């Protein structure tokens, strides 16, 4: 579909800068795009569809805008860490959102990620695209970093499929 | 079952001295217990149903009974490091297997795991029980440790369910 390819060219294509790496993942979901997007868009509640989140805190006066932040307490490695994340992009009409990890996540330094939600018709189904660019830690190989980031995104997208399909019922 | 409770008593109960924690998880599978066991028993190939395994290698003269070892490279996001895991127990008649993590930096300390697979009716279904005991060093959090381990095991058990249910459908 052209809308898909246009989204990939605008939001999921990347420069191959040195010490950087990126990837793009896709998840078909048997649920309407509005439901999937209503979950995907809530920057303050990523635990609804992500794994390994002990908790996520936002300021007492939180309002979702570009530049708003969250603290994500992560327990996917056992000295728990607090990922500091910043909303880069939110467009409800285009169903696109994006965030950055500014600090607190030594495995994903200068992580930047974009998620887009697409409608497909035949029964109205959804395809979610999720991509990222991130530093390769100097001692790391690229494939280690991508393997880690890919594995996590794949599991989270599976959980998102599962929870939105249960919602749609 | 009586068999289920006895297997729990024998293999999934632990003593509670602090600096150690334990947990039991259950997974229900709509597949025959011999199929599930045929998968679970494969000590040399945990990549079949476990997440976060980049690779797993065994000696060229490998033979699988108690005391043999496997080398697993874990997808942790940290620099690549090989871990050594040891087959603690294996009974094909009782459908019980178990292993210990004996080596590996930035891994869990003294992690010990046991998996039993149980027949059930009331078309044949299966319950898989998996438990672990693991260290919690005086600086670490037991809450976080159980969150981490339980999430991993629950994901692995879901993949095992999916894979064994795909077999012969
Ligand atoms: O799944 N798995 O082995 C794993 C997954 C991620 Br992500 C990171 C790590 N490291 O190495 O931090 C590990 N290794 S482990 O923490 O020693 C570990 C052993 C058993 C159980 Br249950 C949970 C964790």
């Amino acid at each position: 579909f052209t809308q898909l390819s246009q989204s990939i060219a605008e939001f999921h294509t990347y420069q191959l800068g040195n010490g950087r790496c990126s990837s793009l993942l896709a998840q078909r979901i048997h649920a309407p795009p509005e439901t999937v997007w209503s979950v995907v868009r809530r920057f303050d509640r990523p635990q609804i569809y992500k794994h390994f989140i002990k908790s996520c805190n936002v300021s007492e006066d939180f309002e979702m805008r570009v530049g708003c932040t969250r603290d994500v307490n992560v327990i996917s490695g056992l000295p728990a860490n607090t990922s500091r994340e910043r909303l880069d992009l939110l467009d409800d009409d285009r169903r696109v959102t994006g965030f950055s990890i500014t600090g607190g996540e030594h495995r994903l330094r200068n992580y930047k990620s974009v998620t887009t939600v697409h409608r497909f018709e035949k029964r109205i189904w959804t395809v979610v695209l999720e991509s990222y660019v991130v530093d390769v830690p100097e001692g790391n190989s690229e494939e280690d970093t991508r393997l880690f980031a890919d594995t996590v995104i794949r599991l989270n997208l599976q959980k998102l499929a599962s929870i939105t399909e249960a919602m749609n019922r």
